[PDB]
């Protein structure tokens, strides 16, 4: 019956609707259409901070290392590079801009950083996550082309790793910890997930969108007195133009959690 409730949102919202929930408690989950593909758009910057979380486990001085912002730099969407043309960031907080403010130029730095989008994929494939796939930068990425498989990833490929990484074993702890405390400062996710949950529960996220009108968000989730969740919605339609529907993502938000 939370199929059913997914299900008539999904036919009322007029699009495809992608959700996991994973109950860390019990490791019980709540799929829905978690095995089909979408476009990641801004979600996908997760895994490219975590690429370099990882590399500064053996390297202790990378984090601070440097990096300078020339107005060349610049793409579609720059909130945090934008205040320092002609200056410098450091990996670090191009991490944090990444994905506290999702600035598109400060993901394409931490891609070229790492050497390609093929970095980021095979960086995903060391993890165990085989479905993953980064194939282009900002802001090409978000085209989200339905049937085109670029880009993409599933519903429950992207909640197992995203518990790997934030909860599990994939990161050191201090890089576990970093990851965990910029999801936490997010600033753009208040209309998805977290307004479909109980105000006092904390959350991290990141969300996404792109053309399609897709509209996605990623989240841990860390009630009061229960074991973390881990929450994947996806949503995306058929007019290359649609709106973009933060509602749908909340409102799935509140169905899957209805029961904590």
């Amino acid at each position: 019956s939370v199929q059913q409730q997914l299900e008539a949102l999904e036919k009322s919202s007029g699009g495809r609707l992608g959700v996991a929930l994973i109950n860390t408690a019990d490791n019980s989950q709540i799929l829905y259409r978690a095995d089909e593909r979408f476009a990641m758009c801004s979600t996908s910057k997760v895994m490219a901070a975590a690429a370099v979380l990882k590399q500064s486990e053996s390297d202790k001085h990378l984090l601070n290392q440097r990096v300078e912002i020339k107005k060349s730099d610049l793409v579609n969407y720059n909130p945090i590079a934008e205040k320092h043309v002609n200056g410098t960031m450091t990996l670090a907080e191009l991490g944090a801009a990444a994905l506290q403010y999702s600035d598109n130029t400060a993901m394409n730095k931490l891609i070229a950083h790492l050497g390609g989008p093929d970095k980021v994929t095979a960086f995903a494939r060391s993890l165990g996550d085989e479905t993953f796939r980064l194939d282009r930068t900002e802001p090409t990425l978000n085209t989200a082309i339905p049937g085109d498989p670029r880009d993409t990833t599933t519903p429950l490929a992207m909640a197992q790793t995203l518990k790997n990484l934030t909860l599990g074993k994939a990161l050191a702890e201090t890089q576990r910890a970093q990851l965990v405390t910029w999801l936490k400062g997010n600033t753009t996710g208040s209309a998805s997930i977290r307004a479909g949950l109980p105000k006092s529960w904390v959350v991290g996220d990141k969300t996404g969108s792109g053309d399609y009108g897709t509209t996605n968000d990623i989240a841990v989730i860390w009630p009061e007195n229960h074991a973390p969740l881990v929450l994947v919605t996806y949503f995306t339609q058929p007019e290359q133009k649609a709106e973009n529907r933060n509602d749908i993502l909340a409102a799935a938000a509140k169905i899957v959690t209805h029961g904590f």
